[PDB]
């Protein structure tokens, strides 16, 4: 009820929290955007219902995370999620080490220094960066456990450091959207002024990853010292209080920065009484008038709106790396497990391949490999703002996938289904997969018809091979 | 090897034929518009081998058709085709009447009668007519089999006379968009230029019900007075006539009427050799320069063109009536017996109310009552281009379902599958299902979304019914 708590805890709050949070809401307002959560955090919630009532059905001895599925799901399910989620894993490498190289470049950029083709400086980052995880990966893990705990020591005490600045309105980030805590800043931040072509449920889109942590999380680490059935508490634990911190950044980030501020100490509070129908004139003539040109930052503009509100800004780039660093590390673990454990079974024997175990240890190496290039392949593409939207379709799929067969073996399965969590009933999970599937296709609706007949032509191949 | 012949044959040439081809002709270009036919007939040729290949599988006595059906697959696969595809004949039933409607508000217009809000005296026409339809159709039917004769009599007649009316070039049409056969109106009838908002795909659904009616044509009359497997070599063997037929009206019709044109003997031949790019200037200054306002008509902007360029008109307008109230009541006959089917088996026990054949024969009532009414209900909307992309989709998804089934069966089922067409295979058959459930999701993708949770809930009911 502490490990995999933390586990999950760490997996959760990843690369969109400290550099696309403040984008969303400055997007969405500080109300819709806690629509957004909302709707991110009962999707999630009755996933995690349902796979806690997965993780307290069978044996007590838990093999593996896919196989624990296997165990309580057919392989018909079982396959299907696995390799659907392992690929969901394999992106998500991408994906956080990508956003990690982006802050990595802004940092960079920050000072004198620069790289070539910065929006493949990115690119280079990332591919040097993967490239080392992959390396911290294999051949070392016995540390992570100690790891872990210093990673979430540094990432709480960069949340506690964000909101402590907020409280501490330096003068100098008023050429800045920083204002702290103004009521006319959160009044005029409520209404959903969207941009050049976000809708919502591309913000959601956007955001859902960060929300995406709970079942490799728990499951993945199946067999943990801990007793298989303390997984369900800590998984939804972790759940609400991820959500809540989720809430309160976004509700302080709202009142606290304006949605767009050019810094410049010349643009600033010269104060002459005009119309004044923004915040901006409300406090003074500083970050005015952005509508002409495009301006430097604030909310909408920079994503380092977060690391610029708080006090050291050294510990909040270092709960950045931490966070972005530490996800995409869990992913890169968890995907070729899952890998692995699917392939030993064989269950789609084309790729029998399942890495022979090549090493002193059980360390797989050609899901090591295959993975490995898939994030590479995913990483030259830059813009997180596309990448996440992939992540968002797969691991909609697959939580649409786990739920529905949660429903599905309800309808009374001869398998021993038998689970126990307490409120685990087949109809909310049918709700939960609906939500998944129309979530699902109302971003991007041809990504998820094509999910979809790739997990048909599975349930073919698991059909026909028997 | 003539009777369902002759039934499909009818049940295919309906509204779309004489009041939309030339529509879509006149927006995807010559050329194209042999795409759009080509796709709508491999994906019914394709359904056609399927349902052929069930229409040679079980016992020589065929009762019903969805009851063959339901011998030939599973109640799961049985009950949704069947129940989606009585939806499917309901609305069609709306839109060949709404189709006639138009042709009546037509032809009256035309005169100088007139009636209230023609938009809706198009609804008070419909409602008439499928109030006397729903009154051929119950107490007495004896009639239909002389009467299918002398109604495809009518309509042959028709398209030879539309034919020979093209080789005919009367002066009087030259201020109407025909010209009689022109290379250069070929020339430039064979760019897909397009119009308002309309796409491919658009009209690729406007015209798929003009291909829509093999099922209900060869399934719904079975235990027909030829043997039950002589269903399939007339079946595509009118698929085949049908389609040709189409080609040839389609390129002819690009090859005759221009893309638009005002008629006025005024706007004429004058004969200013101006700069003449469009093909209308090559062939006179007749039809010229509908640029600026919206013109009369011609291709693409009346559908009255066939009855426009052939000879004796009466006989198109004819074949006009003969096309559409055949179809639609074919259709009418066709989804109350599938739905008293279905309800006697009780595969579905909420509508166990069967009409308990309220009647000195096997005739029923609730079914006749029920879709009727959803016929009035889809009348109410007028516009036939929006009714069609409905029939579209559903006929879309029940072929998708259909030939989708037979390859799942075809994946070895214990049930007696041991089909006999010759090129019946299952790959096809998948092909055929992708293929439909692809477009489908291209046409109005949500509408496809909701159309299959339909079919999922069905699955539910179906599945734990039992």
């Amino acid at each position: 009820i502490n490990g995999v708590l933390v586990r999950c805890m760490l997996n959760i709050w990843g690369v969109m929290l400290f550099i696309r949070l403040s984008w969303i809401v400055g997007q969405a307002g500080i109300g819709l955007s806690v629509l957004v959560i909302m709707m991110a955090t009962v999707v999630t919630t009755i996933t995690g219902l349902s796979t806690s009532a997965i993780a307290t059905n069978g044996f007590v001895r838990g093999g593996r995370a896919y196989y624990l599925i296997s165990r309580s799901l057919g392989p018909e399910f079982g396959g299907a999620i696995g390799l659907i989620f392992a690929f969901a894993n394999a992106v998500a490498v991408a994906m956080y080490v990508v956003g990690f190289a982006e802050t990595v470049v802004e940092l960079l950029k920050e000072h004198s220094i620069l790289m070539i083709d910065e929006i493949n400086d990115i690119r280079i980052i990332g591919a040097i960066t993967v490239v080392i995880l992959l390396g911290i990966s294999v051949a070392g893990m016995e540390w992570e456990a100690k790891a872990q705990i210093v990673l979430l020591v540094i990432l709480l005490l960069a949340i506690g450091d964000f909101v402590i600045g907020t409280f501490i309105p330096l003068e100098s980030k008023k050429p800045k959207g920083f204002f702290g805590y103004k009521s006319e800043i959160f009044n005029e931040n409520f209404g959903p002024d969207f941009r050049e072509e976000e809708t919502f449920f591309s913000v959601f889109a956007i955001f859902f990853p960060a929300a995406t942590g709970i079942l490799a999380g728990a499951n993945i680490s199946g067999d943990l010292a801990d007793p298989q059935s303390a997984i369900p508490k800590g998984t939804l634990l972790a759940i609400l209080i991820t959500t809540l911190v989720y809430v309160g950044i976004a509700v302080s980030v709202g009142s606290c920065v304006v949605r767009d501020a050019t810094g410049n100490v010349n643009d600033t509070i010269v104060t002459e009484l005009t119309n004044c129908t923004s915040a901006a004139c409300k406090l003074n003539f500083d970050f005015s008038s952005c509508e002409s040109s495009p301006c430097s930052y604030g909310l909408m503009n920079n994503f380092q709106v977060m690391s610029m509100v708080s006090g050291f800004t050294p510990l909040i780039s270092a709960g950045i790396f931490s966070a972005t660093l530490s996800s995409a590390l869990a992913s890169l673990v968890s995907a070729p497990k899952i890998f692995q454990a699917l392939c030993k079974d064989n269950i789609y024997p084309a790729f029998q391949m399942f890495a022979k175990g090549y090493g002193k240890n059980n360390e797989p190496l050609r899901g090591y490999i295959l993975t490995f290039l898939i994030a590479l392949g995913f990483i030259l593409i830059a813009e997180l703002n596309v990448i996440a939207p992939i992540i968002s379709n797969f691991f909609l799929a697959s939580y649409a996938l786990i739920n529905f067969s949660v429903f599905h073996a309800s309808l009374a399965k001869s398998p021993g289904w038998r689970p126990a969590f307490k409120y685990y009933n087949m109809w909310i999970s049918l709700l939960g997969a609906i939500l998944c599937c129309i979530v699902m296709f109302v971003i991007n609706w041809w990504a998820a018809l094509l999910t979809y007949v790739i997990v048909l032509g599975l349930y073919i191949y698991v059909t026909y091979k028997k």
